[PDB]
């Protein structure tokens, strides 16, 4: 899925950062990976939409952490 | 302490709405509690600032899940 690999894309960016705050976003993304697969199994469309939105917020927080 | 009590306040709202998406937000809130305590111990102000922004993203996502007729 394009969800997991974009989430894995951001995970590697978080490991690039090598700061505690980036490690927090790394843990949240791995939970999202597991949650999205569950949401896909039960046909939970609203959970998918929220997780997809959270994916964009994580990417924006990584970018803020990267700039600083 | 202000952050944890907001997060515990959000955790209780998530548990009341009884859907898989709530428990995901619940687990993320519990991680943020632990991470915020570590940020306070280390004096990591940037991590603190992003965690309180994350806490605000929690409230909006929870308000979205709660919005139900």
């Amino acid at each position: 899925g394009e969800f997991e690999k974009r989430a894995k894309e951001l995970i590697e960016r978080a490991k690039k950062l090598n700061t505690p705050a980036a490690k927090v976003i790394e843990a949240a993304l791995k939970l999202f990976i597991e949650a999205y697969a569950e949401a896909k199994k039960k046909g939970d469309a609203l959970q998918q939409k929220l997780l997809e939105e959270s994916l964009k917020q994580a990417e924006a927080m990584l970018r803020r952490l990267e700039h600083h």
